[PDB]
């Protein structure tokens, strides 16, 4: 499907044109497309973020195309900040746009933070491939009724994350029905601030 690669373009969102940008594998292309949300709208969370970016380099190492968006408000993508339900529908529209254009490919939805609970929201409602949280954000309200998720759940975590605090997460994943792998990296903040490359390695090598 004719999509122009590494380059940010719009599509239709559910309230106005969402910002996109998608990455094609350096080898063997999977028949499987991998979804990444932002962090924080509200707290400067875009697309560009650096552990989105690095989710993306780990798929793509992992021959996934990568899709990275903005959701609405944020970068190019119009509207506004719709309290974590409107970016729920951002990413099912994102979502659909995918299987429109490779109706072939099994879904990878993964997120850092904010979209963490975004994309493990949807992966609630439709059952994928694999899920992927980069510190998911436990205390939001909307992660309490997600005990039973149907869709495989990688969850990656700093033990020294002093906005989503490892213990609070570790009972978030001892709560739930359904298993998660659990992984941790010592040392590490909310950010990973120089411990991207670890952190790649840490999904590539989990998601193998
Ligand atoms: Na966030
Ligand atoms: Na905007």
């Amino acid at each position: 499907s004719y999509v122009m690669t590494n380059e940010d373009f719009l599509i239709q969102g559910p309230v106005g044109q969402l910002e996109v940008m998608i990455t094609r594998p350096k080898g063997i292309e999977k028949s499987v497309t991998g979804i990444i949300c932002h962090p924080h709208p509200l707290h400067g969370g875009t697309m560009n973020n650096k552990v989105v970016t690095t989710l993306a380099k780990a798929l793509d190492e992992l021959g996934l195309k990568t899709v990275r968006f903005n959701f609405r408000g944020v970068g190019k993508s119009q509207g506004r900040y719709d309290n974590g339900v409107g970016e729920v529908e951002d990413l099912k529209a994102v979502l659909r746009w995918v299987e429109h254009h490779w109706s072939q490919d099994d879904i990878w939805l993964a997120g850092f933070s904010f979209g963490a609970y975004i994309s493990a929201k949807v992966a609630y409602d439709q059952k994928v491939a694999q899920l992927i949280s980069v510190a998911p954000p436990v205390f939001y309200e909307g992660f309490a009724s997600l005990t039973q998720m149907a869709s495989p759940w990688l969850i990656v975590q700093g033990d020294q994350d002093e906005v989503v605090p490892f213990e609070q997460v570790k009972a978030f994943v001892n709560q739930i029905s359904s298993p998660v792998e659990f992984v941790v990296m010592s040392g590490a903040s909310h950010f990973f601030h120089g411990r991207l490359i670890e952190l790649r390695e840490l999904l590539v090598r989990n998601l193998a």
